[PDB]
């Protein structure tokens, strides 16, 4: 039941959202890092300074080994490892067990963070973006075709863990119209950006260098971010917004805290982003609204506790826009693969404060026909 599967995720602010699962037989018990950015199932399989505890194959009798080896390299970590597979299961997920592939990491460079709790990775999008290529199933596709599930999951991430539910939608966790963009291209969970606006000014961009060189919905990755000449566009709108106080530049590298006396934080001088998405319908589309309790990044570092302290969490791409963490946080995300569409609703635990909320709404309206895809 979703019932079950509510509140099965955890997380430490800018350390991803995870999930417990197990591989093998009998079963081994892991933490793993839900991310909808990539698609290898991959788990530590070898000793690590910053793994608590890691896959032994030798002592699962369900392990097969592919004689394959396998490569990722992510915008920042990377892993190299054996590819295998072996049985595998969501303890407060659905009541089944599959086999599916395994990479298991041998070595890794910046990939495991010290402290996260978590020791592998969950990649939940399709198979063209898989490594070694997009023959290796990922775990999503393998749960599906083994068990009938459902081809769809949704995820709540709330901010200072969430709920992955598998197979459905549970309305318990939204409130309001659940608004839904099309899935461009099923490889990343690539969606179309058609408008943004900072404290409701349009950047007033050709729409397709929103989208340049493509959109996605990342929830590995903590930050939002934006194509060089959005990010520049949007910096310098927050910046002028926010103009009443001035901060380091490392600042907005999203690098150095800023910190405020307990409970002081000035949230009313910081803008709301609209990020307007594709509709089902042409020309379109519906907005969600971030506030700056998203897009500034609170951190949890018990030595920095007395104050409140933030990151900036808006960073420069050079591979596109990343919807990550922070944007989904909030927001009810409903990714319904069967359909090829991705569904937006606000949370049981969106942020607001008395004057604003984080919001869902639309439909919008917009004269020009132009595709905003990249392609
Ligand atoms: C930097 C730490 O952030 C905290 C971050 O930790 C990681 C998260 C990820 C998942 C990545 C994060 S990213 O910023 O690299 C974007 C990427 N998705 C798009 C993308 C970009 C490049 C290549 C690919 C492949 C996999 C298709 C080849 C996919 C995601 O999957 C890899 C890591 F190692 C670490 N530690 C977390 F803790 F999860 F919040």
């Amino acid at each position: 039941s979703f019932v079950e599967m509510v509140d099965n995720l955890r997380g430490k602010s800018g350390q991803g959202y995870y999930v417990e699962m197990t591989v093998g037989s009998p079963p081994q018990t892991l933490n793993i890092l839900v991310d909808t950015g990539s698609s290898n199932f991959a788990v530590g399989a070898a000793p690590h300074p910053f793994l608590h505890r890691y896959y032994q194959r030798q002592l699962s009798s369900t392990y097969r080994d592919l004689r394959k080896g396998v490569y990722v390299p992510y915008t920042q970590g990377k892993w190299e490892g054996e590819l295998g597979t072996d049985l595998v299961s969501i303890p407060h997920g659905p009541n089944v067990t599959v086999r599916a592939n395994i990479a298991a990491i041998t070595e890794s460079d910046k990939f495991f963070i010290n402290g996260s709790n978590w020791e592998g990775i969950l990649g939940l999008a399709y198979a063209e973006i898989a490594r070694p290529d997009d023959s290796l199933e990922p775990f999503f596709d393998s749960l599906v075709k083994q068990t009938h599930v459902p081809n769809l999951f949704s995820l709540q991430l709330c901010g200072a863990g969430g709920s992955m539910i598998i197979g459905g939608i549970d309305h318990s966790l939204y409130t309001g119209s659940l608004w839904y963009t099309p899935i461009r291209r099923e490889w990343y969970y690539e969606v179309i950006i058609v408008r943004v606006e900072i404290n409701g000014q349009d950047l007033k961009m050709d729409c397709k260098e929103y989208n340049y060189d493509k959109s996605i919905v990342d929830s590995g990755t903590t930050n939002l971010r934006l194509p060089k000449k959005v990010f520049e566009a949007a910096v310098k709108s927050i910046k002028a917004a926010s103009s009443t106080e001035k901060f380091p530049d490392g600042f907005w590298l999203g690098e150095q805290l800023v910190c405020w006396q307990a409970g002081t934080t000035p949230w009313n001088i910081f803008p709301v982003i609209s990020l307007y998405l594709m509709g089902e319908v042409t020309n379109q589309s519906f907005r969600i609204t971030i506030l700056p309790q998203q897009y500034l990044r609170p951190v949890e570092d018990v030595a920095t506790s007395q104050d409140d302290c933030y990151k900036f969490a808006i960073s420069q791409s050079s591979t596109g826009t990343v919807m990550g963490a922070v944007i989904m946080e909030g927001f009810y995300v409903v990714f319904d693969r069967a359909r090829k569409r991705i569904g937006f609703a606000v949370s049981a635990c969106h942020v607001h404060d008395e004057f604003r909320t984080a919001a869902v709404e639309g439909p919008f309206v917009t004269l020009d026909m132009e595709d905003c895809g990249y392609n």
